[PDB]
């Protein structure tokens, strides 16, 4: 059995997606290091009202003041599970809630929703199921592998760039002020851990979170979440539809599942500098592309992923932590299947899988 994942086949009602209710929090530290709470957190702080307009330099700093993650050391689910194991009984749902939710982080729902539109990056996602919980847990593909480890120079310093206009956009403290002077440490993570539910089928996820508004009306999680994107200035109506059409899909999957309803935008020049800011409410994303031939539709974004959810449930029917169903996909084919056991795809560890079991 296979996946078809063309958009004609998911272009029905939007599906029942249950707003998304924060459970916790956690944070990673700058030498990577758990704490199961929020310090990490940042606080939206834009520029004075009245001053200068925005003219942030994202190339401050680099390379002498960036510390990256160590991208060879793979993590997989190891963060969340240890949240789930801390909370496993203060969960909400009742007696039985988690056995029938599947578990995973936000980034490998958003690649989901938007594979009916994706031309170029295919992905794998390796599926065990363990006390009736279905864990979902990315693999890293042959190009992925290739292309991390050949990446550009000019790709390294735009990922900087954009950790680094989070800098220019956040305080350390509500009401603070930024301070662009400090080390850009990608080790550092503020995570909010997530329930929703698509379709018949619960969630528990989690997803990084790049800032809480001090200044928004609405001061509940998620209400108050703030995502902050970097993107190429653009001048002609040609460019901007082009970005309605592409890069506007990934922002709002990504925002949209968690619930966070605003994305604000640095638009860079080419000197790379942020000379304008934009906010995007995720809610209105879509009506950029709505009467559009060439955009995409939330609607089959969600059909899809309710169907994968189906999809993988239906096939992983034996409940062991060391077996793997290995969901793989590329652009112009269907999502195929295949079963493995133990290394190198297995992925829940013995200290959760024997703590869980006791
Ligand atoms: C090697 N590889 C396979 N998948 C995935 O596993 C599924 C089932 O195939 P499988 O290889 O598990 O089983 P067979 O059909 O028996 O293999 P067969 O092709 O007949 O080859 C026979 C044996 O030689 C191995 N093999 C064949 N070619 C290569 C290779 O180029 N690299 C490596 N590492 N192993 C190879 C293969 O793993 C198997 O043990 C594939 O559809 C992929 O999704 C991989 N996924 C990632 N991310 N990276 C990989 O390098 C990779
Ligand atoms: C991928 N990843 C996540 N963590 C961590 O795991 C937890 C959950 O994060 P998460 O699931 O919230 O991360 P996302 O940014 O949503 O996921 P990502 O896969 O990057 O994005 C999902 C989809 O969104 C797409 N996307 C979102 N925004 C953009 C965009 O601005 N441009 C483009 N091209 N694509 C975008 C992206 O292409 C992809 O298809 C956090 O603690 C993270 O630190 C990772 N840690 C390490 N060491 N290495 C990793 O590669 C890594
Ligand atoms: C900005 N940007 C370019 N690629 C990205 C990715 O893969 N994930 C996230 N979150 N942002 C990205």
């Amino acid at each position: 059995p296979s996946l078809r994942t063309q958009p004609s086949l998911y272009s029905g009602p939007f599906p029942f997606y249950r707003r998304p209710s924060e459970l916790g929090c956690f944070s990673l530290d700058a030498q990577r290091q758990y704490h199961g709470d929020a310090r990490a957190l940042r606080y939206y702080s834009p520029p004075p009202i009245n001053g200068p307009g925005p003219d942030f330099d994202l190339r401050d700093g680099y390379p002498d003041r960036y510390q990256p993650r160590d991208e060879e050391v793979q993590e997989r689910l190891d963060h969340l599970l240890r949240w789930v194991l801390e909370h496993r009984n203060q969960l909400e749902g009742g007696p039985g809630w988690l056995a029938g939710a599947t578990v995973t982080w936000r980034g490998h729902l958003t690649k989901l929703l938007t594979t009916p539109y994706e031309r170029q990056e295919g992905w794998q996602l390796a599926a065990s199921r363990f006390q009736g919980t279905l864990y979902l847990s990315e693999v890293e593909t042959p190009a992925a592998r290739a292309q991390r480890l050949a990446r550009p120079p000019l790709l390294r310093e735009l990922m900087y760039m954009g950790y680094k206009f989070e800098q220019y956009m956040c305080a350390d403290k509500p009401g603070g002020s930024p301070d662009p002077s400090g080390e850009v440490n990608t080790n550092v993570a503020y995570c909010s851990v997530l329930r929703s539910r698509l379709g018949n089928h619960p969630l528990l996820f989690s997803g990084e979170v790049d800032c809480l508004n001090p200044q928004a009306p609405c001061t509940q999680p998620p209400s108050c979440y703030v995502e902050l994107k970097t993107s190429k200035e653009m001048h002609s109506p040609g460019q901007w539809r082009s970005f309605y059409r592409h890069k506007l899909l990934k922002w709002w999957a990504q925002s949209f599942l968690p619930g966070v309803p605003h994305v604000v935008a640095g638009f860079r020049n080419p000197e790379g500098f942020v000379c304008s800011l934009k906010t995007f409410p995720t809610m209105e994303m879509f009506e950029n592309v709505r009467n559009d031939r060439e955009g995409w539709n939330p609607s089959v974004c969600m059909n899809f992923c309710a169907a994968f959810l189906s999809f993988a449930q239906s096939t992983v029917v034996q409940d062991d932590p060391r077996l793997v169903h290995l969901f793989s996909w590329e652009p112009g084919g269907p999502v195929t299947v295949s079963v493995h056991r133990d290394a190198p795809y297995a992925f829940l560890p013995s200290w959760y899988v024997e703590t869980m079991t006791q």
